[PDB]
């Protein structure tokens, strides 16, 4: 079983850690240790550039995970959001001084609904007019009855999730572009191809007001069945901005003052999740080959270059260290002197380091280094001058 | 009052926006914007270089903000963080399909509980020894009885924390450096040094394990006593890792193998808040000189440069869209085509953008641009394929 072995990996490297751990836990959380925090920032960097700021078409918010409990009566949460006797999936949490009605508050399920009542603000302040989306991660919580599989489904999560505002007759076209992009997203980021595949939902497993929903699904490697879903893409027609319209009373409604017509724009959602990826990077990373090697892009590992002196020799200690302060000042780094050099390789290899930069007698009297890549092993010797230039290159759109 | 000038200016440009204001909102409860997701992202990444990755002695977490309830029993805060009739403000949720003690959790109040539960596990997987952090951003929740104004203390909010370990008999030099480097960190993001003071907390107003507490204080300019907390920095003994020890039953010691000795680390912590930070970023960067000018730092600003057709005549748009999307592939930066040009200079002088870059007709024969700077309207004229390099060495840390 792969997945076992990368969670032990995870945890022994410090990837994650389980919440709690020394009180016991609590089932399905993890806390994201000194890699998994820059891991996970990795994942988010790459999605806010690609589906966010790197566009002309996308802009960015950040709303809360306390909304005012109205919005998941208008979204259908209260009335549908329940598994069986039914029970309801958000949780709770009460404000204020007494325990009330008016005190009840939901935590939010998804994160999409701060982005639909959000609407006509962003068009006012941002000036946008569809098609154009709004994007946002965040944590969302879910009171999962059968939590687990590590962070594949975990009560206290969090997604990357945009929402595409088009005419409606271009509905079609755009969702089609979303699906190519969102797929090729992951393949560009180094998840090899054939464990991916979409999932074109039949129409009996849509919901009433998707006219089309594509999963990107990955093959994670559970037992039964090893595919789940990774990023669901739907055609949401114009239900969403209908629905809070109606139950809030606030026209959402776009006015195109060019061709002076109103109507309600449709929907294409991209909704990602930033700890489920997480997993799903790590595993499709792993490999054995004897060699254990994290084959992670170099945008997404969390240390970009180790700085390891041949030796703990106190006349290797100044140039190293004087190394990696000028390096640290660029990427994430790690400086290891303790043990046999080839032992410390490893030791990167095993975290996706992509690279590591030796300091040895040679280079106290040529002022240069090796540099040696992970997954083919090459070692360049470079000068001591050119060593951020060197993983510059190699490391660029980190 | 310059405070809600800045949060009518905040609001009118999305920075933030009401959560939920078509349903009445959130007592509270604000939304980050387009503008605000990003100012807020930029000061998460100068906390993040300065006290985490840019050392060679922090490491980062993220850990859960729904820990196992008996970390806050440890923490006292289960029997302390009351205000009276006590009120206890910790969020409380339910877990898990029935409402029982066992399901009875709390959202956590702060962020460094979560830091102290994993020292042992950091100092394991990161083979960190003191003197060393840990690091961590992220979201907390309290009942606060008087919410308000704007993001200065608010239920749901952004806490940027660090727990610093310790031999006990370096701590007053340590403290005592962190108070300096986190008061400095502020005046070099641009605060005006005579808008922050140090607050040495009286012995009468510590804590019971506090051996001296300094407050970073900003004047935001409230109504009677215009200053306010920024950032907390306390000396917190050895009482952390010891209630944490005792109520879990798990050594939280550490030992050093070479001095061959066992002991509690003091803990020096700068705490801090992302979105209070925020706050203090904006006011202090607001400025009427007539011109209204938000003064930010060129790493906070939202935006960092803005292209601008001089018209929408279509033989400009070619290379305005080329420039643009050349930029973007950098920074976030914003395109503008809308009405008189000297009044687009304004728009984006209004939300902090350090410069415009103006495409005009005489740019369609020398295929230069100008360059304005957004507080001394400096104008030079710079070669189209030199712009990105003339911005980067004045965005340089961004
Ligand atoms: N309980 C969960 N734990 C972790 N990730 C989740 C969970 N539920 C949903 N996601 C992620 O969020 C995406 C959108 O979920 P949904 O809102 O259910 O469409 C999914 O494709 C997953 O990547
Ligand atoms: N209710 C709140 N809203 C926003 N920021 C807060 C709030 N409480 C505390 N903070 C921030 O968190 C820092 C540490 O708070 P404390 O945990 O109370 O020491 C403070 O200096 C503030 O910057
Ligand atoms: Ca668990
Ligand atoms: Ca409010
Ligand atoms: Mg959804
Ligand atoms: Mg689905
Ligand atoms: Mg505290
Ligand atoms: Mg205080």
């Amino acid at each position: 079983p792969v997945i076992d072995t990368v969670v032990n990996l995870a945890k022994r490297r410090g990837f994650v850690y389980p919440s709690g751990e020394i009180y016991g836990g609590t089932k399905s959380a993890w806390d994201y240790g000194p890699l998994g925090v820059e891991l996970k920032e990795n994942i988010k960097r790459q999605w806010w550039r690609s589906v966010v700021t790197g566009r002309d078409d996308v802009v960015g918010i950040d709303s809360s995970i306390i909304l005012p409990r109205e919005v998941w009566v208008a979204s259908g949460h209260v009335d549908v959001f329940h598994d069986p006797r039914e029970f309801n999936m958000m949780l709770k949490t009460y404000l204020g001084p007494i325990e009330t009605e008016e005190g009840l508050h939901y935590l939010r399920p998804e994160t999409a609904q701060g982005i639909f009542v959000n609407f006509a603000n962003v068009v006012t302040t941002a000036r946008k007019k569809p098609p154009f989306g709004i994007g946002q991660i965040g944590k969302s919580f879910r009171n999962e009855i059968t939590p687990g599989n590590f962070i594949f489904r975990t009560r206290e999560f969090e997604q990357m999730e945009m929402e595409f505002f088009v005419e409606p007759a271009t509905a079609k076209e755009w969702h089609q572009y979303w699906i190519d992009n969102r797929l090729q997203w992951y393949i560009d980021l180094g998840i090899r191809r054939e464990n991916l595949r979409l999932w074109e939902h039949p129409k009996d497993k849509l919901s009433h007001y998707s006219d089309r929903t594509v999963d990107i699904e990955y093959k994670f490697g559970f037992m039964g069945n090893p595919w789940g879903e990774l990023e669901g893409v739907a055609n949401r027609t114009d239900f969403d901005l209908s629905t809070h319209a109606r139950h809030s009373g606030v026209d959402l409604s776009f006015y195109d003052q060019i061709n002076d017509v109103r109507y309600t724009p449709y929907v294409i959602e991209p909704a990602a999740g930033l700890t489920r990826s997480f997993m799903a990077f790590l595993i499709d990373a792993y490999t054995e080959d004897k060699r254990t090697v994290l084959r992670l892009d170099p945008r997404l590992a969390p240390v970009k270059a180790a700085v390891l002196p041949l030796s703990r020799h106190a006349d290797l200690s100044p140039k190293a260290r004087d190394l990696g302060a000028e390096l640290r000042k660029c990427w994430n780094i790690d400086f290891d002197d303790a043990g046999a050099i080839g032992r410390r390789y490893r030791r990167q290899d095993e975290v996706g380091t992509p690279f590591c930069v030796t300091v040895d007698f040679d280079s106290l009297q040529d002022n240069a280094v090796t540099v040696r890549e992970r997954d083919a092993m090459t070692q360049d010797r470079v000068a001591m001058s050119s060593v951020a230039d060197y993983l510059a290159v190699r490391l660029k759109g980190s």
